[PDB]
């Protein structure tokens, strides 16, 4: 019992784009752009669609970088998050009622204001490593247990 989600990081040589979510699940945290995958849509097509919806940016080629499964204790459905990166975008990041994008220098990534799992796998993303992860949360702040391993094929 898992549900597909996407997460996209626009990662350029000296900066990364994050978005501050204004409402719903994850509100108040910086994160990549993503969401649920639709019926009849490929995971990558869903990732591209969500990037546009939430940031205003058009991506063509997305690179698979990771898969992270999230368990929230007391919730039956696991979240199967497919993580992608891109360095080539078109458009200017757009702030909306749902999302405030901002560029960050790589030495200023706002980990204290991100989901806590990001502190484990974001350093792999920055060094161009691919990974498979599993994080068991209690609520939205506490990691009870986790696994995270580098892989050659996502
Ligand atoms: N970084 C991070 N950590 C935990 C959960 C998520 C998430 C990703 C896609 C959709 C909803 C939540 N992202």
């Amino acid at each position: 019992a898992s549900r597909l989600y996407t997460l996209v990081l626009v990662l350029q040589p000296q900066r990364v784009l994050l978005g501050m979510k204004k409402r719903g699940f994850g509100a108040g945290r910086w994160n990549g752009f993503g969401g649920k995958v639709q019926e009849g849509e490929t995971i990558e097509d869903g990732a591209r669609r969500e990037l546009q919806e939430e940031s205003g940016l058009t991506v063509d080629a997305l690179h698979k970088v990771g898969q992270i499964v999230f368990e929230f204790v007391g919730e039956p459905e696991l979240m199967d998050v497919h993580v992608f990166c891109t360095d080539s975008i078109q458009g200017t990041p757009v702030e909306s009622d749902e999302m405030r994008p901002c560029w960050f220098q790589l030495d200023q990534i706002p980990f204290k204001d991100m989901w806590p799992d990001d502190s484990y796998w974001f350093p792999l993303l920055l060094q161009k490593k691919k990974f498979h992860g599993y994080f068991k949360f209690q609520g939205q702040d506490t990691i009870l247990d986790y696994t995270l391993r580098e892989v050659d094929t996502v």
